[PDB]
DNA sequence: CGCTGTGAACGCGTTCACAGCG
DNA sequence: CGCTGTGAACGCGTTCACAGCG
C-alpha cells in the first residue's frame, strides 16, 4: 500500500525493458522474464507492480503494450513536463543537445549569468539571464536541470525555489536545502566514482 | 554491526564533502550533531556510519575525520580512469577539471573512424580494440558513455580487457561478471523520479 | 555535564508461501 | 493447472538507550 522509493527506481527499469521488448516484437512477458532482464527476482517485480495495481493476466503473464502504458502512467510520463537548464557550461550545453528527452520532457528555458553565454542561441531556444526565471517559470517550467559549479548550486537553487520551480534535478556535489514542497533528485557522478573505489577495494563486501 | 549498509557509503561520501567545506571555512572542531545537520541526517546516523569503521572521535577534528574518510573511501591512491564513448558527454567528462588527485584519466576510446587519433586533454582517442593492450595495470575504472544500444557490448569489451569497475551513464542494466563493480549515473531515471515525486507530494 | 561509540529494539523493504483467479 | 496478487514472516538498516569517560 505504501511504496518504498527503491520500487520507483525499479519501475523505471521495468518500463525500459518493456520498451525494448516491444521494439523486439514481444507482445507478452512474465514476472520471471521481467525480473531476469532487470536483475531482480520475479517476486520483487510482482510486489512492485502490486503497489499500484493488477495489470497482469493470471496464469498467463503480462501484455507488453499494456504494462508499458500502465507504468508510463504511474511514473507521470503520460504528460509533457516543462524543463529548463540552469548553468550552460559543458554539461548544460550537452544536455540541450541530448536527443533523448522524449515526448515527456520538453526544454523551454536555458538560463545563466555569464555575459558571454547569455543571449547565445541554442537548440530549440536562446540562453537568457537567471533573473528572468520569475518571468519564465510559473506555468511553463516545473523541473530545472541544475548544472552550475558546486559553489553556485545552493544559490541557484534558492533562485529556482523562489521562482516557483516544482523540482530540481541536481548535478552539483552538495546537499541542497529547499522547502519540503520542492522535490530534489541528485545525479552525482563523483559519488558514483567514489562508490566504485570503495567497491573495488572491498570485493568480499561487494 | 560490521555489515556496512551500502547506504552508509553514500553518506560517508557526503560527510567528507562537508568536511572539505568546513576545513575551507577554517573550522577545526566538529560534532556528529553539526555533521548530521549539514548532511540532513541524524546525529545518530553519523556516529553509526563512522563506528562501522572505527572510533575517530574524542567531538571530531575536521582534518582527522577528513583523512580517515578519504582513506575508508579509497581516495588515498590514484585510480586510473578511461572514457569509452567520446561523444558529447564523453568529451565534457574529458575536460571536467574536478576529478581531483584521486582519479586520473589515462585513456579515451571510441569506434568512430573520425574520432580515433583525435587529440584530447591529456591524451588521444584510441580505438576500443586497443583496450586489451591499454587497461591491464593502468586503468581500473571506465566511464561508459556510449549510446544505449551499444552499452552492453562495450561493457563486455571492458570486462574482457580487465576493467575492475564501470561507471555506467547509459539507461540500461549491465550484465557483468560478479567481480566487476558497476555504478550507474542515470539522469533520465532521476528525471522520472522527479516526475513521480511532483505528482505524489503527500507521498513526499 | 557533554559527546562518542555500540548492542539492541524497531520499523520498513524484501522474501516467501500460497491464495486467487484466468 | 499456471502465473499473478498478496498477507505476513524475515532480516536489513535506522533509531534508540545507555555506557564510558574527560
Ligand atoms: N548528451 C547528453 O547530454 C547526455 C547527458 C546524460 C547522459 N547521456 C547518456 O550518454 C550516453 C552517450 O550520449 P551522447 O549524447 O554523448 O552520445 P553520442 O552519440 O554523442 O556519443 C556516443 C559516442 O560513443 C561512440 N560509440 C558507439 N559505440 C561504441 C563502442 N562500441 N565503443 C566505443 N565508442 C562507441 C559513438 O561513436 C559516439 O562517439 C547515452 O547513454 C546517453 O543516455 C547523454
Amino acid at each position: 500500500m505504501k511504496v518504498p522509493e527503491a520500487a520507483i527506481s525499479r519501475l523505471i527499469t521495468y518500463l525500459r525493458i518493456l520498451e525494448e521488448l516491444e521494439a523486439q516484437g514481444v507482445h507478452r512477458t512474465s514476472s520471471e522474464q521481467l525480473g531476469e532482464l532487470a536483475q531482480v527476482t520475479a517476486f520483487q517485480v510482482r510486489k512492485d507492480l502490486s503497489y499500484f495495481g493488477s495489470y497482469g493476466t493470471r496464469g498467463v503473464g503480462y501484455t507488453v503494450p499494456v504494462l508499458k502504458r500502465e507504468l508510463r502512467h504511474i511514473l507521470g510520463l503520460n504528460r509533457k513536463w516543462g524543463l529548463c537548464i540552469v548553468g550552460m557550461g559543458r554539461l548544460g550545453s550537452a544536455l540541450a543537445d541530448y536527443p533523448g528527452f522524449g515526448e515527456s520532457f520538453e526544454l523551454r528555458g536555458f538560463f545563466d549569468v555569464d555575459p558571454e553565454k547569455v543571449g547565445r542561441p541554442v537548440r530549440g531556444g536562446v540562453i537568457e539571464h537567471v533573473d528572468l526565471l520569475p518571468q519564465r517559470v510559473p506555468g511553463r517550467i516545473e523541473i530545472a536541470l541544475l548544472t552550475v559549479p558546486r559553489e553556485a548550486a545552493q544559490k541557484a537553487a534558492d533562485l529556482l525555489v523562489a521562482a516557483g520551480i516544482k523540482g530540481i534535478l541536481n548535478f552539483a556535489p552538495v546537499v541542497l536545502e529547499v522547502p519540503k514542497e520542492v522535490a530534489v533528485e541528485n545525479v552525482d557522478f563523483l559519488a558514483g566514482l567514489t562508490r566504485l573505489s570503495f567497491a573495488i577495494l572491498n570485493p568480499k563486501w561487494r
